[PDB]
């Protein structure tokens, strides 16, 4: 199930991170708006700059947290208030990690592995649905 997946992904998270963000930014291209340093790149060049690997694994170490310390895919509201206060996201809307869970999921699908998809999808929803409880526009 979910906390299971949390687990697996956690063995071997920096692959998982780079991997699924770059689903992310290969579904919706529109999104390396925020991303200007990655245009222009294949995905091999991408996992060759430094800050990729860096902040995409950082990304998943904080959304793995948030992921363990939620009950039944719904994340506590102190750690929704804590990625609303965060100024690297002061130009993000909630439809911006909408999309990279629409991604995570759809990679979860695709893999031969049992992932607990549905749980993704629910998680992913929730966590929107507090970031706008807590203030993201
Ligand atoms: C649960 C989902 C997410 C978590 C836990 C999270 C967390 C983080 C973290 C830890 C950083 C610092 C990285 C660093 O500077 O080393 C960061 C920065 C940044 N993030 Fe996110 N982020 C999430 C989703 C998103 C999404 C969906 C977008 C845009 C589509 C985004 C856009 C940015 C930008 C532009 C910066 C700078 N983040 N975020
Ligand atoms: O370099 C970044 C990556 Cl790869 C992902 C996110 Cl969510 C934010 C930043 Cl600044």
């Amino acid at each position: 199930g979910f906390k299971q997946d949390i687990a697996t992904l956690r063995g071997d998270l920096r692959t998982y991170a780079q991997d699924i963000f770059l689903a992310f930014l290969n579904k919706y291209p529109d999104e390396k708006r925020n991303f200007k340093n990655y245009v222009g790149k294949s995905d091999q060049e991408l996992k060759s700059m430094a800050k990729f690997g860096d902040h995409t694994e950082k990304v998943f170490n904080l959304m793995m947290e948030v992921a363990d310390r939620a009950t039944d895919c719904v994340p506590l509201a102190s750690d929704a208030s804590t990625l609303v206060q965060m100024k690297q996201h002061s130009g993000l809307t909630t439809g911006n990690f909408e999309k990279l869970f629409v991604a995570l999921v759809e990679y979860m699908r695709a893999s031969g592995q049992s992932f607990d998809s549905q749980s993704w999808d629910r998680f992913g929803k929730n966590l929107v649905s507090a970031l706008s409880s807590a203030g993201m526009k």
